């Protein structure tokens, strides 16, 4: 994320606008574009204005049946593509949604209220991902031998698992949909994408790059719809065996029960209450920075969020202090605007949820030091009742609290304080949650202690959330189960198989002899 | 031949049969969790907010 | 003189006894499954570097005891490679299980032709008896490797085979530990083998070769022959029925080893000499800082290769921290190695105490200050004499990195104190030699350790702590202190070969020539 | 003679071009970033193996220019290491771009210089692209290891870094191909080269040098020096700033190089000789065989390393087979390299053609039954006078595998056919020579081809098919092919150095040391 990024010219911004009203965002169901049998759409919001910015076919069962029948049917084939060719293909989707880039920026930026200083790189991942992917399509089937001495051999190879039903959230629509769709069709297999419906413009556009990239029909279905329809359906259909789903953890219950009916394979990423670790004698310079970034980016709606602040007691005032001078100077302000820090929220109703959870914090003894409210004016003066703006919030609080508890995927933090390593490390474990933690100390012996004991898949020391593609990602307790990123995605998108041959004339014990 | 089996190696069904596998190595990835612990060599570059 | 009833858990009862049968049973080969002397009937004697008095005599092997040997690994290699990894891994475990029971006699006899004190021994024959009981665990494993299948056209996969007979050249500072470190997994790995220890040490290679003897190894899996470097060893580097060599010893004997090793193109693991530096910083635990370097330099009787020979500390605290450990070592305790309070022993042989000692001098000659020590031990701790041995006072100069006793290795119980006025040069300094097997940092902070591990040039760093094993890690060097690397499945690329197995799975298409 | 308006996609006008070129430019040596000739202003020449003309000249390079190009690679490799690997990618991808885009041009040049059939060679053009697009995806994951934690009281973790400039030394049948295949790889992980290419086909070299200026590699990161084995080649082994050394080439240069390279114990990937034979079965599909054996000896003019030169035939099927091989090898087109219709062109030199006929004549006076062949070729197919090129006719023999021209590699369109009684004689011949590299058995029998793959003697064992590769697999071979691996990550054992980086979770014991 670099500290200036340019903008979007005025010209490009509004064929955007015009393009998302002027066209209902339709399905994308056996290699063409198509609306609901119903006919029926549902509005998605700009958060900026809470004005329409345009509608999306409502998917229902009917259209995921199409969907599921045509990705079953055209995994056959698309399995048994050369993964030469897949590599192919996933490079000039790549480079697709490269030469698209601005377009696809202004549509999340609009969309999902996300700023552009965030959406551009976002938009670069979300390419990187496919030319990442790309390089594994060729490794897919790769696996180990196990010969036994001049008796036996046994070889072990990957398959194509099947079709995969992906259920995306709404904060990085494209960034995490591509983050699904990339290695699934690397590793041979179809899809069917269902994508939130508080942000389901780039996914259309995503269909469009994916058709302009000349991909076989039937490879990559898309069903815009709500949740508890489009989704519901996936889940429930028995001709998609695989779900990744990225959202909160009871839609993961939800999702999982409902999965059981046909055994489903499920990689689920859920939410996350990330604590952010400060002890007295790390850098506290960049610690701030760090824990500033890491839970106000994103407008605080991102899974590894750094929702609670740990500091140690010593410094407790001090650093605290500083956070909240910090949250004060973020510039609250349009998602379009280069300079802008924070956006607005997704929806009036997730910022109601927020409110609600702002509320509660305040009802249950937790000391509010800065935000907590709706955000009145703009860093440039403009008015923004119109839109779902939060200013930055920062709250001192005990870690049993209901907001040091339970995720509020907002840009609200709450600060609590211990006395030593032990107590740092028993509060951040101390949720139900476990995605990410960070660590900011520089003594070397209790920085890779913590790490070995803190409860998270993914522990960054000394650091905001810095990623490496070829590491293993996600969660353990109730943030899911299941790791993405390079060879550790193909143990879920995957089969293995035991192959086995004797050498020569084995012993086969004799019965009815 | 018949089932003769080697310890070491995944086994476990498809479709109908499960999932997940058992032997040697392949059953760590069930009874166990992946962590990924991160780093700096050198003071790395954090994206600016509220200065 | 009787220190104690009883030493390292061993009774005197024992130790006498072992001390006379060394000088009763000259030390054999042993080829083709048994115990011969050499046809000349020539044998070399070994002393006992605490007294400098014969300890007994072994066979004088030469190209005439190398070349049956090398046929009897040879021989053997066709059956054995071919031995089910279970029936191997058996016969580890049984070699653990026998070095065990005799471990008190391993230990007494290595010490005594050694002169390392005897607790140390002792646990060092824990360490071989580990060594077998590790690798037998890896046999069944040994063949394993990967598939490349490439869609539905071809598969091709990946084996390992045993690559031939080892010829195993060893020093003579740790003879069990260091001998077994190689003889383990190239038996686990399918491979036979032929030993040549250190002449000055060869006592316990002939004892260990009566233990595989009682493990009841395959005649010609496992041979020995006694003898020199430029005798027996060179002629066990020549021969063409030995494909494999590993080499533990001096960087000089590598290169003579490697050119003489050409004419048959054989494969080397060499582990040779290091001069690894210990860097210390002003903001580390200087308490366990100063335990670490005074140990990682004097233990072993400064006759270990790992040893941090160089100790850069930050200016700073140079004055402090070097001074401490020049009262430590004032203090090691200098004796008899079956004197249980003794913590530093005579050097291997008086030619060695020599060379040494023509170090000590050069550095004094070339500006050293020489701090403590630098001269024979005339008194032990208890004020015994012991002109007789080869004692050597536990030495420390503070000098600079270019000089001859920083840039060489002495490999006894000599310390060089270098200064460092920042990170920079303290990892420039750290990484000018021409030796890289092993680095000890001691700082506290984070991102300074592990860009410093990263930085340095060795095959090993330790951060802040002394020189702590796991056997499943590579362990070897670069630059002067060799190649190639030991440990679990690492050592496997040395001692095994890899196949590339392809086979269509469809009817392929074969360019057509002259049709 | 203008065979054709095109040939392999290239106008008759670009190849007249090329050759002109050669002419008028000698190749010159690249060191530090500039095309530089000797310091003595000596050159050599090339000659076109199609009429022993003079193509053009080389600049003879010595100690002076290889010491140039050592230390401008030493001087480089300290940046050139520390580069982002994603920017080295780059520079990979830039470069295997730039090859395809000089394809035509680099196509013709090695045709002219090494007298290969031109769509051949170009097809080897597509290749040498893809050994730079291959390894550019590595570079990323070139320090990537493994961890090995020991409960909660250490972490042991290791990373691969770049082991240092490595000296390339090439063969003179393929040139680009053979020096890209370890020149993309030393890249990728971040070392420096100095490459030394065959002199009797250096053109190609000088060319792929001016493709990596204009791909923008930084001064000294590339460094080539033209020259004689002898002269060039032995300095650059020599070396001290050059500790790791590839070598392509005859099993004798390796003993020569590794006797060399013992000076500065310098590291050795060698791709030395083979004799690799193919095993036909009375129950392979022999018409698959067929083809298979006839291209597999016979095609890149019988010069290819991993040429099936020794054919064994299952008894009962002999005469058969080896009769229809007979047929198709007399069916073969020998011709000019830049006719469309040549299937076999003439050898490098008039040297190696007499060395050839050498085997040849060492075979009959051996008592080997010459079928066809076995003699120079003077006409081509379409009537032409080849005398004045080196031309070989296709050549089969039936022998026995004890004979001379069955153990020496003749490296030439010479076949030797030898029968066996069965499985086990089949498998007691094909192993019974001084070379490993490759091994082709055709049978449709499953146990029996699984069973054979694990006992040949091979680096590389092919099942019913002729030598189809797959980048990411283990390539080289065992016995006196070579030793090492290159391939996807298996380069990365020799041109990166392994680490192990120790440190405790809490406060570990040091034992107690003179206190
Ligand atoms: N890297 C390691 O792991 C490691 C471990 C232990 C000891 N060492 C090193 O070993 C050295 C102690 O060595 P040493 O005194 O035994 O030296 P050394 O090299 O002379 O002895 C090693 C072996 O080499 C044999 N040898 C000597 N000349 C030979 C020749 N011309 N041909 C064949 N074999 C020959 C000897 O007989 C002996 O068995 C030190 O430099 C120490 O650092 C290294
Ligand atoms: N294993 C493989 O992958 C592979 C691939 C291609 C060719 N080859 C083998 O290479 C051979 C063809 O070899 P060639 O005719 O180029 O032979 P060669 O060994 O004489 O030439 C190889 C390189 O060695 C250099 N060289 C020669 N003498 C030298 C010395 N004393 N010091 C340093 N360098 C020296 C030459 O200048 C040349 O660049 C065949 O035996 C073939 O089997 C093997
Ligand atoms: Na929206
Ligand atoms: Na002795
Ligand atoms: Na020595
Ligand atoms: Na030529
Ligand atoms: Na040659």
């Amino acid at each position: 994320y670099a500290d200036r990024v340019a903008g979007i010219s005025w010209e490009t911004i509004e064929e955007v606008r015009r393009r998302l009203k002027e066209r209902p965002a339709l399905h994308f169901i056996a290699g063409e574009f198509v609306p609901s049998e119903s006919g029926e759409t549902f509005p998605s919001l700009d958060p900026a204005t809470n004005e329409v910015l345009g509608v999306a076919a409502r998917g229902g069962e009917r259209e995921v049946d199409r969907a599921a029948k045509a990705a079953h049917e055209a995994f056959q084939r698309w399995s048994r593509t050369k993964a030469k060719e897949r590599k192919r293909y996933l490079l000039r989707i790549a480079e697709l949604i490269e030469k698209h880039a601005d377009e696809l920026a202004v549509m999340e930026c609009l969309d999902a209220g996300q700023v552009l200083r965030i959406v551009r790189a976002q938009v670069a991942r979300a390419a990187e991902n496919f030319a990442f992917y790309a390089e594994y399509a060729e490794h897919a089937m790769e696996d180990r031998t196990f010969p036994v001495d001049r008796d036996w051999l046994y070889y072990t190879v990957r398959v194509p698992a099947g079709p995969v039903g992906i259920i995306t959230p709404w904060n990085a629509p494209l960034m995490l949909s591509t983050w699904r769709i990339a290695p699934a069709l690397a590793f041979g297999n179809t899809v069917v994408l269902k994508p939130a419906e508080w942000s389901p413009f780039t996914a259309t556009k995503l269909a469009e790059i994916l058709k302009e990239a000349d991909l076989p029909p039937g490879v990559f279905n898309l069903v815009q719809g709500f949740g508890e329809e489009a989704g519901a359906a996936l889940v429930a259909h028995p001709l998609v065996p695989l779900l990744t789903l990225t959202g909160e953890t009871e839609t993961g219950k939800i999702v999982m029960r409902n999965a059981a009916d046909h055994l489903k394979r499920l990689s689920p990423e859920l939410g996350g209450k990330s604590p952010a670790l400060v002890f007295a004698d790390a850098d506290l310079e960049r610690a701030l920075d760090a824990v500033v970034f890491q839970i106000f980016s994103f407008n605080g709606e991102r899974c590894t969020a750094s929702s609670r602040l740990l500091v140690e007691e010593k410094i407790f005032e001090d650093f605290v202090g500083k956070v909240v001078e910090r949250a004060r100077a973020i510039r609250v302000g349009h998602p379009l605007d280069p300079e802008t820090e924070v956006g607005p929220l997704i929806h009036p109703e997730h910022l109601q949820r927020v409110l609600g959870y702002v509320e509660a914090g305040k009802r249950e003894g937790a000391r509010l030091l800065v935000g907590g409210e709706r955000a009145k004016t703009s860093f440039r003066g403009e008015d923004l009742s119109r839109g779902n703006y939060l200013l930055p919030t920062v709250f001192v609080g005990e870690n049993h609290m209901k907001i040091a508890q339970e995720e509020i995927f907002g840009p609200v933090l709450v600060a609590i304080p211990f006395k030593d390593e032990e107590e740092a490390l028993r509060k951040a474990n101390d949720t139900k949650y476990g995605l990410a933690a960070y660590v900011f100390t520089r003594d070397l012996e209790r920085a890779h202690r913590l790490a070995l004991e803190l409860e998270a898949g993914m522990v960054y020391l000394n650091s905001h959330n810095v990623r490496h593609l070829p590491t293993p990602f996600g969660g353990v307790k109730g943030s899911g189960d299941r790791r993405e990123g390079g060879t550790y995605a193909l143990d879920f998108y995957t089969d293995l198989k035991t192959i086995a041959l004797p050498l020569r004339p084995p012993h086969v014990p004799k019965f009815g002899k």
